[PDB]
């Protein structure tokens, strides 16, 4: 902010005068003055004589100008340069500018306080001249006048008709002119005439410079205007027909044109030209629309006969131009302007993509408010209701904002248009079809006109902030819902994956992640949609296979739940409450409900708690008074306490969903759809309480209003703990409606009884469910479940008097695996029509059937498998081959590829065989999948029966990211070779643990593996808590000083039956300062775990990619990389990951190599190895794209890429390690726009 | 601003109790009680005793309920009205109401300082008790919790997701919900619990009242809910269809659709329905286009197929409506459907006209600094030069004003942009057609390259 200088030196040589300014160092400041007209003086001001940097576009760049023979005398104080018309003086000491006219008079100097300086000029003047220039108004603006005399306003182009620049000037015979890319005049009243750099400002700054060049000019008003367009540019002539009349216009095709041009040449009225706008182009189309003539509008100017016809009229056309491009045409395609912008370079920096319209209409509001309004709303909706519009999705019935259009509507509009629909479609179909509508507003009283709420325009983002600050996301929503709820309008729904994203529709979609945890959000609130913006994809299937397997499993726990659900729908049309609700509702005194949101009630037998945080690894969740059982897992908690909840982030597959104890559930198989079938078979789930609770069980048709004169059905469950039996009450059928069910089976928790009981005779007892369900007539049988002991009971439905059935005494099953028939599993296929099937064409199978069609590619059947803890489960598949040879199926498990099953012949069709599978499930509930996958190998061609998943694990495994972290320790990906989605660090100050519970089936000596590293090159200690009692020393040994190296410390601990606390923690006497990956836990002694196979580091390329890893890159020399990993969600439709949130990829728009590599160290060198990874590759056909091993100790193998745009599986077998390492890879070599994406990659020890 | 004067006269009959309060004049105001369930009282303040106004649409007009039988004393001071779960005491000097449970716990109260009056109600609660109504939260706030222990925010139902009305209620056991066209709630942790009709909302208010119609509940949450329900309706049975999973989508037609439901068929996803956006109807076109199927779109939808061949996949069909009409064309052409509004008064209130757009085109700014940029940008409007544009009108070179896009261009922006023009056209005509442009902004410099300044969109 300093001043310059004293002059030390200066050099005058014709026009110009270098002068050398002090400034402490050897590297004095530079001013070189130059002479350019006798009444125009540049001045270039270079910091510490540095050279100068280019003019902005301001300067012509061909400017030129005569010599002036100006007088430079050097030889005094001050120096002195004149000319005809103006006198500059330059104090030397300090350098101080002063500007006059030839005869004396002073126009502008610069104070002794500092003029020029590194970031712009100040100069001092008459504090009465009248300044000029710096800025004019826009068609926004307020519009002030000419004098700029007291002005802050920045010197820009700006917009809508603005003008402005580095230019003030005054009518008292001088201007000032700097280059500069935008920046800060300042005058006032005191006679300040200054201008500054400053930072950057609004629009941006492009052109940079580190000396100031700016420009005195001295003379009256038009001397200065010509002295500016000197340095600026003069302005080349335009046509003269632009001095004549010209009609611009918006809304014109050539016939109008060709009128409009007679109507003035017919009345003598001149005029030159007109301008066309969006009209004349065929802007939003493909191949360079908005350059091409709109030969729709202008026919005749397909050719040049346009132009000559009007030509010849005496008529010039001018275009109007926008400065972009259309990137997506009205298909939704890319376009070729995209492609060339796009790969040369040719978008403006900073400007993304974005939404534009240009096509209006004219529109106004209805009046709901009025019956004859409504009636006339009503008779015109029916064509679309009888061609199939059957539910209304009454939009923006609440506000509209429209330009200067900010019109509400009133409190009452979503009840009248509601009741437009209502009231009309009751009419016209005799009460027959029931009405649907949602609007995105709700006042007291609308709920009589059957309409649900959805939350609106909600962002596709976690939380509010995350992505953007102007609409809340996903963790929200909760709160709107249960807010709406306590409105009484419980019939609730949102945006399921949001509709607003940065750069509206063109911009994102949900990441998978977002989007998984957004469904099994939805899947448990009452009205379950997606929707997205415009052209933007909300299916399943195109975020990945983990996505699509969590959405699908969840879709199928809501669809099993249609009784339970329907009961609810039911009640809101007697007492308004409805399927969800707040448990401030059950629990009114408790403090801990007050405000609690992050879980709710699922009718009155379920609290779910959504897992809403990205990369969760475990949940805290408030559990009220009573007794909760984990739906998925099978434990009891005690309420009224906050519970940790371990999740498994890697999978996905949690949803946390606790049965309240009391709970009389009703549930069916799953159908595609509500009315799919009848159903002849409810389950009613029983967990009973020692108090007596009751679910009145409801059906009627579903479509019609006769339920409101009687046409239904229920009958009143009710269920009690006693003494030593279980009473389950079946009440008396009531109402007309006859209902499709025929046969309950009650499935009574918690007891395996010895007899059941019914009006004075013992129930026919069965060996288990299966033969019970075969059985014509009324039986029981017991079991095993996740939850313990089991009985079922089957009773006829919709009898004319109660039945009251007793379960007592206690025989558990000694049964060790549950039995899945996969003919009640979910079938699925590449279409519709080849959906894996159900058969009994030949003998031997176990239940009602095995599954067949799995011989058309892509047949796969799905079974949903609860497990009490993550770990080691050996399943037992039985199946069919009888041709002739071995067949293989792929076995697939939370959407990962676990193996490649071999299914030998079995003799025959009717000969079935076992094979058994260590399968890695997670805690909770398992998405285990048979599929002829043809891109992986497969063969298909076998019939499968059931199998057999084991209660309890082989061997146990619990992540310590998932474990009750306190003291500071905290989760990371930020070291390698961790298992599962990330490990535990930050083990630092004492009291720093983390806490695990682990379960046992019995009392006893159990064997713990805990997986560490410690990279401080010397060992450290933690202490081992069990259960609260003594603290016992871990010592743990160091590798070196390397923090990818993991061991395993073995140790014994005494456990006891059921939930275990066992905890590692930094003792006041221990050094901590290790990482904690994962616990495994087994009677036996603990093996390698099927989750941890993997050899490689970040092989799913799921680590956030902020933190490195063990992969590295190449490309040639001199070539940009086109490789990066992401989610594949900001292109539309999304390109998404083989599984979880994120897959590499390797993409340029211009010819390209790239790889990536990896090495590792094996286990076990001279053995055998075996490389698997998921690969996707579209567009142009590359020269090379294949996956590599090398540096086994043979020679390269590799396996090539086949351009589809599909995941295939890549395996390359039989890899000899001799050397002690693997380096796997994959590299293309592509002429350009090929995509490679991959995903899932192992490395594995193979049999 | 005052409350109620001394009861001058208590009419008890069966569930009905009436009050006739001194206030000066002689029109007395008249407090009308009605016991409607053992745990539900309906309060109706008539100003000077004139006649009440209809009650708004939040009202469910069929509502009836069951006689009580509830006891009416007005032999003292108070006066008391009792129920097996609620005493309702009235104080006759001046008369201020008390609401108990029937064991005594007092709930809510008016305060000495005033309680009803002509422009709402006032009552006084215990300071810790939690409130709950009032308000939800719309796609553009801050989202807050459940709580309304300091609330202010007015009843209205908003926009955008929003949900509100005049109903408080507590966990502490009672429900206050009063009839009214939007009004202003106010709650605080000193224990006040109001409502003020207050000026016209933002909204508008179309439904006034003179009198002030009020409903106090009594009871554990879910009782308080189902009492709103008998007051303001329960709500009809949808079909069961609408339990099952839904896809909204703007963007699809036919085959789209078709292609979708088997994606979701083939995988055993469920699904029960497919919701349609714009995309459904010839929304933009005369005669009412905005209640017709678009077969452009949707060819078999010109009949019954469409729906038939849906159902038969287990598919429900859902469309978008917007309440408004087109009222010119594509064309701007007034529509039938104006002259029908018109003629017949249907147009909202206060809502005229207004210029819409509902086709989106996605679009990204080009770069003009660059001289490869600027070449390919004259590259490609040669054509169009020489079939008669010998004028450029080169609009919107300053700043992007779209949604979320508020895009400034450069400073440079409009002279590169008639740098491109300029250099092109000079070089392709060999000197021999000048240039002509004209663009929204200037700095200094940008003369060089032949442009002209308007000066907007005023
Ligand atoms: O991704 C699509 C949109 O989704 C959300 O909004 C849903 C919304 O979509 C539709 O309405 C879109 C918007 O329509 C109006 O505003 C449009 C523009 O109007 C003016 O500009 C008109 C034209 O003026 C010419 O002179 C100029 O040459 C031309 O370029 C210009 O477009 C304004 O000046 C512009 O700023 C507007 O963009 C409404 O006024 C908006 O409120 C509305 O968002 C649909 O019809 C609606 O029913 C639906 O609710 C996102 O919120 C949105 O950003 C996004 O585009
Ligand atoms: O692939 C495993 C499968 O093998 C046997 O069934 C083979 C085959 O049997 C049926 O088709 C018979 C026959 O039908 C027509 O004549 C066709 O033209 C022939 O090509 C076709 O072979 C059946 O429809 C097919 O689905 C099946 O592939 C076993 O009997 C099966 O149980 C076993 O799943
Ligand atoms: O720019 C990185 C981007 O590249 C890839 O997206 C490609 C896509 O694969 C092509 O088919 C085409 O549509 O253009 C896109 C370039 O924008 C990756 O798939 C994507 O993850 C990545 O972000
Ligand atoms: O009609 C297009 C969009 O308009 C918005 O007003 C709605 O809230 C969206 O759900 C809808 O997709
Ligand atoms: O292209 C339609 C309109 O766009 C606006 O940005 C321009 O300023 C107008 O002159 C033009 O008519
Ligand atoms: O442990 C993690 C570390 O591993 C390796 O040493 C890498 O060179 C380093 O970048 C990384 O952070
Ligand atoms: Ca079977
Ligand atoms: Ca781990
Ligand atoms: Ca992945
Ligand atoms: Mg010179
Ligand atoms: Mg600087
Ligand atoms: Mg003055
Ligand atoms: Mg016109
Ligand atoms: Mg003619
Ligand atoms: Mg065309
Ligand atoms: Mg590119
Ligand atoms: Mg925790
Ligand atoms: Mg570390
Ligand atoms: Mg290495
Ligand atoms: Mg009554
Ligand atoms: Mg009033
Ligand atoms: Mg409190
Ligand atoms: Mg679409
Ligand atoms: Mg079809
Ligand atoms: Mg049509
Ligand atoms: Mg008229
Ligand atoms: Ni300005
Ligand atoms: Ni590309
Ligand atoms: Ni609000």
């Amino acid at each position: 902010m300093a001043g310059l200088g004293n002059v030390t030196g200066a050099v005058a040589s014709g026009d110009s005068l270098t002068l050398t300014l002090d400034n402490g160092t050897s590297a004095s400041d530079i001013l070189e003055l130059d002479v350019l007209s006798e009444e125009l003086l540049r001045v270039d001001y270079r910091p510490s004589g540095a050279a100068p940097s280019p003019s902005t576009p301001m300067i012509d760049p061909d400017a030129s100008w005569d010599a002036v023979g100006a007088t430079i005398d050097t030889s005094g104080d001050p120096i002195v340069v004149t000319t005809p018309r103006m006198r500059i003086e330059i104090a030397r000491t300090p350098a101080r500018m002063t500007i006059k006219k030839a005869d004396g008079t002073t126009l502008l100097w610069e104070p002794a306080s500092g003029g020029v300086f590194e970031d712009g000029v100040r100069f001092q003047r008459g504090s009465t001249d009248n300044i000029y220039g710096i800025r004019s108004f826009n068609a926004q603006e307020d519009v002030g006048g000419l004098l700029r005399n007291s002005s802050d306003h920045p010197a820009h182009a700006g917009q809508q008709g603005d003008a402005g620049g580095p230019f003030m000037w005054s009518t008292a015979g001088y201007g000032v002119l700097v280059d500069s890319d935008g920046g800060y005049p300042y005058t006032d009243t005191t006679g300040k005439l200054e201008f500054y750099y400053g930072g950057t400002p609004t629009e941006g700054r492009r052109y940079t410079k580190t000396n100031v060049e700016y420009y005195i000019m001295v003379g009256e008003p038009k001397e200065i205007m010509a002295s500016y367009a000197q340095v600026t540019g003069t302005a080349p002539m335009l046509p003269k027909w632009s001095l004549g009349f010209m009609n611009f216009e918006w809304g014109i095709d050539q016939d109008e044109l060709e009128a409009h041009v007679d109507g003035y040449r017919a009345r003598n009225i001149p005029i030159d030209a007109f301008a066309l706008d969006y009209d004349w182009m065929d802007y939003g189309e493909d191949n360079y629309g908005e350059f091409r003539w709109n030969t729709d509008n202008f026919p005749d100017a397909a050719t040049t006969q346009l132009k000559e016809d009007m030509e010849a009229e005496g008529i010039r056309l001018i275009g109007i131009r926008k400065p972009r491009i259309i990137t997506r045409d009205f298909a939704n395609q890319r376009t070729q302007q995209y492609y060339d912008a796009d790969s040369n370079g040719y978008f403006y920096p900073g400007h993304n993509e974005y939404t534009d319209y240009f096509i209006p209409v004219t529109v106004r509001s209805f009046d709901p408010y009025q019956q004859a309004s409504r009636d006339w709303w009503w008779q015109h909706s029916i064509d679309a209701f009888d061609k199939g519009i059957v539910g209304w999705w009454n939009d923006e019935t609440d506000k509209v904002d429209s330009g200067s259009a900010q019109y509400w509507f009133g409190n009452f509009s979503t009840g009248f248009t509601s009741q437009a629909m209502y009231d009309g479609q009751r009419d016209y179909t005799n009460d027959g079809v029931r009405v649907w509508q949602t609007a995105r507003s709700y006042y007291p009283g609308a709920q009589r006109y059957a309409t649900t709420l959805w939350s609106g325009d909600i962002g596709t983002q976690f939380y509010k902030g995350e992505l953007f600050n102007w609409a809340p996301g996903m963790q929200e929503q909760p709160r709107i819902m249960l807010s709406s709820a306590n409105l009484g309008q419980p019939k609730w729904g949102m945006d399921t994956g949001g509709f607003n994203s940065l750069g509206g529709a063109s911009g994102p979609n949900p990441s998978p992640e977002l989007y998984t945890r957004w469904m099994q959000f939805g899947a448990f609130t009452p009205v379950f949609r997606v929707h997205g913006n415009y052209n933007q994809q909300r299916q399943p299937w195109l975020y990945g296979a983990t996505a699509e397997e969590a959405s699908k499993a969840v879709m199928h726990t809501r669809y099993s739940l249609l009784p339970y659900m329907y009961a609810y729908e039911r009640e809101a049309s007697e007492t308004g409450l409805g399927l969800i609700k707040p448990l401030l509702f059950d629990y009114p005194n408790d403090p801990q409900a007050a405000d609690y949101t992050e879980a709710w009630m699922f009718g009155d037998w379920l609290l779910v708690s959504p897992v809403l945080g990205e990369a969760q690894h475990s949940k805290q969740i408030y559990l009220p008074a009573g007794t909760w059982i984990d739906y998925h897992r099978g434990q009891t908690y005690s309420g009224g306490q906050t519970i940790h909840y371990p999740v498994n982030a890697d999978t996905w597959t949690d949803v946390p969903l606790f049965v309240k104890q009391g709970a009389i559930i009703p549930n069916q198989q799953v159908l595609d759809y509500v009315d799919q079938q009848s159903v002849t078979t409810v389950n009613v789930d029983i967990f009973p309480s020692a108090s007596e609770t009751s679910f009145t069980y409801y059906e009627d048709d579903g479509s019609s209003y006769d339920y409101e004169s009687g046409s239904s059905f229920e009958q009143r469950l009710a269920a009690q703990d006693l003494s030593s039996s279980v009473r389950v009450e079946v009440g008396a059928g009531s109402g007309s409606y006859t209902p499709d069910v025929q046969h309950y089976v009650l499935k009574i928790h918690g007891r395996a009884g010895s007899a059941v009981t019914a009006g004075g005779s013992a129930l026919t007892g069965y060996g288990d469910l299966q033969a019970l369900q075969a059985a014509s007539g009324s039986g029981w049988a017991s079991g095993r479940d996740i939850y313990g002991d089991v009985t079922y009971v089957k009773l006829p439905a919709a009898s004319g008097s109660a039945t009251v059935v007793e379960v007592s005494g206690s025989a558990p099953s000694a049964a060790t695996h549950a039995i899945y028939e996969v003919e009640d599993a979910s079938r699925s296929g590449a279409t519709p029509t080849t959906r894996a099937g159900i058969n009994t064409n030949h003998s031997g199978y176990s239940g009602s059937g095995f599954v067949d069609k799995l011989d058309v590619p892509g047949a796969a059947v799905t079974v949903y498998a609860n497990a009490p803890v993550s770990g080691d489960y050996p399943v037992e598949l039985r199946y069919a081959n009888g041709s002739g040879s071995a067949k293989t199926l792929s076995v697939y498990v939370n959407a990962a590829r676990v193996q490649q099953l071999s299914l030998a012949d079995t003799g025959a069709w009717s000969q079935w065989g076992t094979q058994t599978t260590t399968l890695p499930l997670t805690a909770g509930q398992n998405i285990i999948t048979y599929k002829y996958d043809s891109d992986a190998g497969d063969t298909g061609g076998v019939n499968l029966d059931y199998i057999r998943v084991p209660f309890a694990p082989t061997q146990a495994e619990y992540a310590a990211e998932s474990a009750k972290l306190w003291g500071g320790a905290g989760t990371s990906q930020d070291h390698w070779f961790y298992k599962g989605a990330a490990f535990v660090d930050n083990l630092t100050g004492v009291g720093a643990e983390a806490s695990f519970d682990v379960y046992a089936p019995s009392a006893g000596t159990y064997n713990l593996s805990l997986r560490y590293a410690n990279g401080t090159g010397s060992t450290k200690t933690l202490s081992a808590i069990v259960n609260g009692g003594a603290a016992s020393t871990v010592t743990l040994t160091s590798p070196g000083m390397n923090w990818n190296l993991w061991n395993e410390h073995t140790m014994t601990a005494t456990l006891t039956a059921g939930r275990n606390t066992i905890s590692f923690r930094r003792n006041s006497g221990n050094s901590g300062n290790v990482n904690l990956d994962r616990l495994a836990v087994s009677a036996s002694a603990i093996t390698t775990l099927a989750s941890e196979r993997n050899l490689l580091d970040n092989g799913d390329f799921e680590r956030d990619t902020t933190y490195n890893s063990n992969w590295t890159q190449w490309q040639p020399s001199g070539q940009p990389s086109a490789f990066g990993i992401d989610s594949g969600n900001a292109l539309h439709p999304p390109e998404g990951p083989a599984r979880r949130n994120q897959r590499a990829y390797f993409h340029s728009d211009n010819a390209y190599q790239q790889s990536i590599h990896q090495v590792v160290d094996v286990p076990v060198n001279n053995a055998t190895y075996r490389l698997e990874a998921k690969v996707r590759m579209k567009n142009t056909t590359p020269t090379t794209a294949r996956a590599e091993v090398q540096g086994h100790g043979g020679s390269p193998i590799y396996a090539n890429i086949s351009n589809d745009g599909v995941w295939k599986t890549i395996v390359i077998d039989n890899i000899n390690v001799t050397s002690g390492s693997v380096d796997v890879g994959f590299y293309v070599d592509s002429p350009g726009y090929t995509t490679l994406h991959i995903d899932e990659v192992t490395l594995t020890r193979a049999p």
